[PDB]
Parts: C-alpha cells; structure tokens; sequence
C-alpha cells in the first residue's frame, strides 16, 4: 500500500464484508475435532458442501464437512448421482446419496461469496472517483502567459499567498507577434460530487446486505430460506449417523 | 468473472429471484422417493405439469411428476387429448385424461420462469449502466496541447496532485503555424445518474414480485389463483389414485 | 512543521484515531510482568497474535503475547499447520496449537490499523484542498496594465484600501500599438468549499468508527463478532495454561 494515487482497497472490503457473512449460522454439536465455522465456510465459499464419514487413515478425523463438486450424472429429476470432496491438498473420489449428506445454502447453491465479490469490485471504484473528484477541486484555473508575465504573477502572489499560483509558460503565447494577450485563462472546473458519492456507496452497502439476508420481508424470507435448508440437512446426518448435530440463526454473537 | 469491464450478472439475480419463486407453496403427503421440490420446479419452469403410476420397470419410482407437452389434437372447447411427460434422458408417450393428472400453474399455463427471464436482462442493463457512468465521472474534461506545453503542465501538477493531468498532444495543434492556442479544453462532462439507476432498479424488483404474487389486492389475487388450480388438482390425484396428497401457502418456511 | 503551503497532517489524525482503537477492550487478570495495552496492540496491528510460555533465559518474562505469523503449511480445511511470534529485535520459531493459542481481532485476522491508514490519507487531503481553496478567495480577479496605467492605480488605491490591488504589468499590453485597451481583467474566481469540506470530513469520521464498531445494528455486530473471537481465546488459554485470564468490553474508561 501507501503509493501514489492507488489504495490496495479490494481487502479492506471484502474481509469485512465477509466476516459478517459467515457469522449469520451456528452448528452447536459436532463430532471430534472439527469446528461450526468448517460447515460454514463450505457453505459460504461454494453454496454446497457435503459430510460424510473418513476412510482414508492418514487423515486425523472421523468424520468431513468439505464443499462440493457433483457429478456430470443425474436421474430424471435432475439430481446428480454422485458427489465428490474438495479439501485442501486433498480430494474425495465419488461419495453417493447412499452413504453421504449434500448441504446446500439455498436451493440453486449459489455461493454467497459471489454477491460480495461484486460490490466489493464496485466499491473499489466509488473510492477512485472519490480521490479523483477530490484532488480535482484544487484546480478550477489555470492561467497560461509568457516567461515575463508568469514570473510578475509570482511576486503578486508571493505578497499575501501561502500558495505558488497555477500558472504555466504557454509556447505559442510566448512565440507569436501581433495578436494574443500574453495571459489566457482556462476553466479546468470539475463538479462536486463527494456527498453524491457517499450516498452512493450507503445505497450500495444496504443493497449487498439484503442479498445476504442480513440487515424487511425480503431479508426475512432470504435468511428463512437459508435456514430451512440447513435444517433439512441437519435432521439427514442425524438419521443417517446418530450424531445429534443441531443448528441456530445468530440473533447474538455471545449468548449471555 | 474477474474481467475488465464485464461481470456474469445474469446468474446472481437469475438463481436469486428462482430461490423466491420456487418457495411459494408446499406438498406434505407424497409416494415414496418423490420430493414437494419436483412438483414445484415442473410448474415453475414449464407452467404445467403431468402427474401419472410408472410402468417402465428401469426406473425406480412408483409415481411421477413431470413437465408436460400435449399433443396437437383436441376436443370441441380446446382440450388437448393426450399428455406427454419429459424427464432429463427419457420421454414418456401419450398419456391421457383417462389414467393421468395435469397439474396447472395458471389457466394459461404461462411458466413462471419467463417473468424473471425478461427481468434479469433488465437488471443487468441496469448494471452496465452504472458502471459506466460511474467510470465517467472521472473525466469531466480533456485538455490538448503541443508537446512542450504537455510537460509544463505536468510539473505544475506534480507540485501538489496525488494523480496524473488529464492532457494529451494534439497533432493538429502541435503542427499548425499562425492562429491556435497550444492549449484547448474540450467538455466530456456526463451527467450524474447513479442516484436515479438505483431508484429505478428497485421498481423494476416490485413489478417482478408482483407478476410471481410473492409481495396487494393484485398481488394476492395473483397468488390465489396459482392456489386454486393446485387444489383443484390435488383432489384430482387423491380421486384417481387414492393418495392423500396436500398443498398449502407457505406462510414462513420453518413451522414452528 | 511550521513550513510554507505544508503541514505535518498524518500524525494528528493516525495518533488520535489510534487511541480510539486501542481502547475496545480490556484484559482483567495476566501474568507477572504483562499489561492489557500489550495483548491489543498486538490485535490491533496485525489482526492476529500468539500467547505462550517463555523459554529463553535471557528474556524476564514467563508468557509472552506477541503479533503472529502463520507459516505456509496447512490441513485439509486451510488451518495453518505452526504460529510464529515476532518481537522487537526478537524472533519465536514455530509455536504449535498443541503448546500455544493464537488469538484473532476478527476471523479473517484484518488488522483494524488497515481503515485507520486510508482515511488518515484521505483526512489529509481534505485539509489541502481546504487551505488551497481558501488562499484562491483572495483572487477573484487580476489587471493587466501598462507600467504608467499601474502607477496609476496603486494611488486610486491608496487613498482609501488597506491593501496593495491586485495587478500586473502585462509585456503584450505594453508593447503593442494600435488596438488594446492599457486595461484588462481576467477572472480567477474560483467556488466557494469550505462549508462542503467540513462536512465531507464528518462523513468520512462516521465511515472509519464503523469499521472499528466504535460509534446502529451493523457497529453493534462488529463490535460483538470483535468480542466474540476474545472470549473463544480467553477460555483456550485458561484451559490450556490454568491462568484465569478474563476480558470486557470498556463501556467506560474508569470503573467509579
């Protein structure tokens, strides 16, 4: 960071934003080993994940939670027939419905990584324009003269300025006989635009927020959606494991 | 994703305004291996839907319910005489008023599906829209100028900018002897829409719920006939088959 | 400081934001020769920090709380695999999770000092712009004149101003025969600013507190996700240590 007319702002925005979207669920029974923020960040990261039982020794862990990649295969439906493991350094060969649990975030699995990646990208550049329009202020005029005439302009200003003036030799003013005044001025004014842009931006953030279901009946029903689905899959591994998982919205962080 | 002035924006309000869609009404009594989901997105994606006993003894299911194509011939008010019923890799002939139900969404059997495909299109015009007004924003105006008058007006800029000029060389300028400044401003000022553009993409999302039913007097006209016409047919299987299917609005996902 | 058309700006606004973030939290019982601020300023500057036992003679410390960095190797699900502790002129290789905890400001581990450089910069540039656009209110307008033409005015001014006027002998103007009037005024009057300014920076204050969750529902789930992630290491290091560490929210700064 800290270079001349750039910001690495793509972090600062997307880190933030995203912690707030993993944060909207909570697993509060687990088996050994592993965490409610491991289901969450599958769920969060590729909008599907699948759990299911370790076979492979070498890994330290009875049972996975990991995101999903299906299978080209399907039944009449639609739904694939087989699903497969993505872990890191690491890759589940074809798990089935027979022996495995899919998760999804909601019913098409669109991962929610994807809304954040785009106003992420969008308020990197509400900023750019912000310092372009800001910097752009200090520059209304600028006076074009001949050698003599800028440095008798200095001295004008030298007397009650704290500033250097914005003025400039200007070659063919300089070079021409006859005609031409030996000063010329040219509006360079921008428009102010720097409350417009933080409107803006609130308009943006309130608009992320509400396809994250997070901030009224259209955040409920997103976030309702969301839960159902994890519920649903919940009651599944419960059945087909005995492992008595259960799962709640984050109205508060602490509990007491 | 990721491109220079491009984004894949269709499938981030194509899947979420589908999430909405297919949520709007759920079947609690079903035949083994069958989920309400299937009845719902052959309605929504079709319009229309046929429900029927399997005979083909390679599929492992006793009822199904499909999307349905009728065939061309029809009796004295326009009813179609057969049905036919599509799977993903199969197809299943002329079934009849006799030995099958078709379900409706609507009396026309208009599919939900072609309201969000017109306005995902829009909201990605919408978009694009932003995105370059937002990109001109930053260039108010252009300035030309000869070679040398290009420099002097670079360092007067470097003393107290955190940007670059926007000031190129004009050829016509540098090489014209007589008449002709050396510098010109030309005008590329845009106006400011971001506000506006954010106004009218929120309308345009209250039309889209309006013609699903999701959102009044319309809006809940619009969802009780959807409801009807699933009654209507409800009583029809349970008549034909014995079944107890039910359907019902959904209200809130969860039940409790 | 003290120079012309310069100020030493980034120190005013980075010490005293600074303050502010540094005072979220507190931490109530610690071991022998460590200090609340020492765990913070760790958070605080890197976003993540590592707690352990000390084993070199040399230092007079029993735990430690230094700043972390994790090392590339990790498990399936991206956990680093070893923590290493980064003191001044002092380096701690690889800690584990089975001998030390590493403790998060926030789950992605953003230090919260990565807001506060942007918006210092930004800070300071609105300064700039305020102190340019007011030394431009002075000059509204300059005169061109011929030598005699400004002798001339400076005693039409000197009967009544307090000031010298604004004006110039311009060496056209002088020069030419024939047409031209001996008189001429550019306008350089630039906008007024500084009532916009003002509040474009109390704008941008309000931007950065909630980033830092220090100021309704979004900077009281900052703040609780903040806590949330102390308390998860406040238990670790007590389970793993028996050191009876506790930590609060600092409502106020004094206690009565």
């Amino acid at each position: 960071i800290l270079l001349k007319n750039d910001v690495f702002m793509v972090d600062r925005y997307y880190d933030y934003y995203s912690n707030m979207g993993l944060n909207r669920f909570r697993w509060k029974n687990l088996p050994p080993g592993m965490e409610s923020r491991h289901i969450e960040q599958a769920l969060f990261n590729e909008g599907q994940a699948v759990f299911f039982k370790n076979t492979d020794p070498n890994e330290p862990y009875g049972f996975l939670c990991l995101p999903c990649a299906p299978s080209n295969g399907q039944n009449i439906y639609g739904d694939p027939v087989d699903f497969n493991g993505i872990g890191v350094n690491k890759y589940f060969t074809n798990l089935s419905p027979l022996n495995a649990v899919r998760i999804l975030d909601n019913d098409n699995g669109l991962a929610p990584v994807r809304h954040i990646a785009y106003y992420t990208y969008l308020m990197s550049q509400i900023e750019m324009t912000i310092n372009m329009n800001l910097d752009q202020q200090k520059f209304p005029i600028i006076i074009g003269a001949t050698q003599k005439n800028k440095l008798s302009m200095e001295n004008l200003y030298e007397k009650y300025s704290s500033f250097e003036p914005n003025i400039l030799v200007d070659e063919k003013l300089a070079q021409a006989l006859q005609e031409g005044k030996g000063f010329d001025a040219l509006n360079t004014q921008a428009p102010y635009l720097l409350d417009k842009l933080a409107d803006f931006k609130k308009t943006c953030e309130n608009e992320l927020l509400t396809f994250l279901g997070i901030n009224n009946s259209q955040i409920t029903f997103v976030l309702e959606m969301a839960y159902k689905n994890r519920l649903d899959a919940c009651k599944r591994i419960n059945e087909m494991f005995g492992l008595n998982l259960e799962v709640e919205k984050v109205v508060n962080l602490l509990e007491v």
